[PDB]
């Protein structure tokens, strides 16, 4: 049994099942919880569930074929399983909050993408949408490990260390030293030597973030705003480390909307980027351009974060969440629509131990194991 809470908009019946549109506090989902999820995972105004069966539901807006499930129009107000998807295990969705594209990774390393095609972020070397997920051609001979979509690129690691993108190319986002959309996966050539063991993506004109087995943070990209980390607003085509993140600890790494965030092994959370409406948790909205440790959150040991597109959510390892940023569609989970400056504990889930959260773009979702 695992116990899934949501909350934030449900315009489009992306929390799977309420009533309302801004639910403000977090709220057992029924549907979810009985699904038995390993995974949910937050687009725009769409939300997607790996079950411990190595299945996929999806729910939320349909447009664009966002959701995968056959159709390009309307919404799906109850959790439906991506059935082109039934006869593989699959082992992770990965889409960006403000995304209308996502992937599907299988326990056995095959990739498939689905929903809007605009820049080649779906990799079959085309521009066109994709109701159901397709298998990646091209990445049929490598075993993937992870994968990552931003807002208009996509990537995908291997077990050996290899780093793909593909998308759009524009700012640089992709990595290769131009500014070329590239319709198939392209490895990064030039972080070759290091074993990149996570990526993020970004959304709009976007950053993109690697992490490899020694601890380096790596961000290009679009610069505005200091969300790559290194000061001023430059953006940048070819991977650059970070050096302040050096030595910390890193061990996730996720893309907001124009900013970025990392969590270590130690627990400390740094964010850095794009301040408008607070999403960075440092109490004030101006930009952040090296990473700056969220320092309400001393002391709070956190095991998992996730990122919306203007709200973080934090887990303790005693199963507290922690929300800061904007809360216009109730994503807070403070009960009313009132910004957290901070990082603020989230109500209603006391005698939950939550460990995982996950965002789409103002949405928010908290489950047990």
């Amino acid at each position: 049994r695992t116990k899934v809470f949501v909350w934030g908009l449900n315009d489009k019946d992306q929390l799977g099942g309420l009533k309302g549109s801004k639910i403000k506090v977090p709220s057992f989902s029924e549907t979810l919880s009985a699904l038995n999820v390993v995974q949910v995972a937050g687009g725009s105004k769409s939300l997607f569930a790996v079950t411990v069966e190595g299945k996929v539901y999806a729910c939320g807006e349909a447009t664009n074929g966002r959701l995968g499930l056959g159709i390009s129009s309307g919404t799906v107000p109850i959790p439906r399983q991506i059935t082109a998807l039934s006869s593989y295990v699959v082992k992770k969705v990965a889409v960006h909050s403000g995304g209308r594209h996502a992937t599907a990774l299988t326990v056995d390393g095959k990739v498939f993408s689905w929903g809007e095609g605009d820049d080649g972020k779906l990799g079959h070397f085309s521009r066109m949408n994709c109701d159901k997920p397709r298998l990646i051609e091209a990445l049929k001979t490598k075993r993937i490990r992870d994968i990552a979509c931003g807002s208009s690129h996509s990537a995908a690691l291997t077990s050996s260390g290899e780093l793909y993108t593909w998308g759009l190319g524009e700012y640089g986002r992709l990595g290769h030293g131009d500014n070329t959309t590239q319709l198939k996966p392209k490895m990064v050539k030039v972080l070759l030597g290091h074993r990149v063991i996570q990526v993020a993506c970004g959304s709009r004109d976007a950053q993109t973030l690697a992490l490899t087995d020694e601890g380096l943070v790596f961000s290009w990209g679009d610069g505005d705003f200091g969300k790559l980390g290194r000061g001023g607003s430059e953006g940048c085509n070819i991977p650059q480390n970070i050096e302040r993140l050096n030595g910390q600890g890193v061990c996730q790494i996720e893309c907001g909307a124009q900013f970025s965030l990392a969590l270590t092994k130690s627990g400390v959370v740094w964010t850095w980027g794009k301040g408008d409406y607070f999403r960075l948790g440092h109490g004030s909205d101006v930009h952040v351009r090296k990473p700056q440790v969220v320092e309400g959150l001393r002391g709070k040991k956190i095991v998992h974060v996730a990122v919306g597109a203007l709200h973080c959510l934090a887990v303790t390892d005693s199963g507290q969440v922690y929300a800061w940023g904007d809360n216009d569609h109730g994503q807070q989970g403070n009960g009313t629509t009132t910004v957290n400056r901070k990082p603020t504990l989230v109500q209603g889930l006391e005698g939950q131990k939550i460990t995982r959260v996950a965002c789409g773009s103002s949405h928010s979702v908290a489950w047990t194991t």
